[PDB]
């Protein structure tokens, strides 16, 4: 939230991005031998509950970035101002 306000650290974010994506593959490949009721689901799930907060704010980013590809590019926007190179005004943006 903090790197995404302000330009100059896109290379942070994605740094950030592909060690998120390091560590979300790392506690992925805890569960490619799991069991309906092993101790290593329980104890993910506990650090889940743990941190619900933050993993609910990264579960939100996403949703909105994800809601974001479709929401554009399907209807409107699209043909709103077709001129070339993406041009826009910021204004019929907002309502967009």
């Amino acid at each position: 939230m903090k790197l995404s306000q302000d330009s100059s650290q896109i290379e942070l974010l994605k740094e950030l991005m592909d060690l998120q994506k390091d560590m979300v593959v790392m506690l992925l490949s805890m569960l490619e031998g799991n069991v309906v009721n092993g101790t290593i689901g329980k104890q993910m799930v506990d650090m889940l509950v743990e941190s619900s907060n933050n993993v609910e704010m990264i579960l939100k980013f996403f949703d909105m970035f994800l809601k974001l590809k479709d929401l554009t590019s399907s209807d409107t926007f699209k043909e709103y101002d077709p001129d070339g190179k993406g041009v826009i005004s910021k204004r019929d943006f907002h309502k967009a």
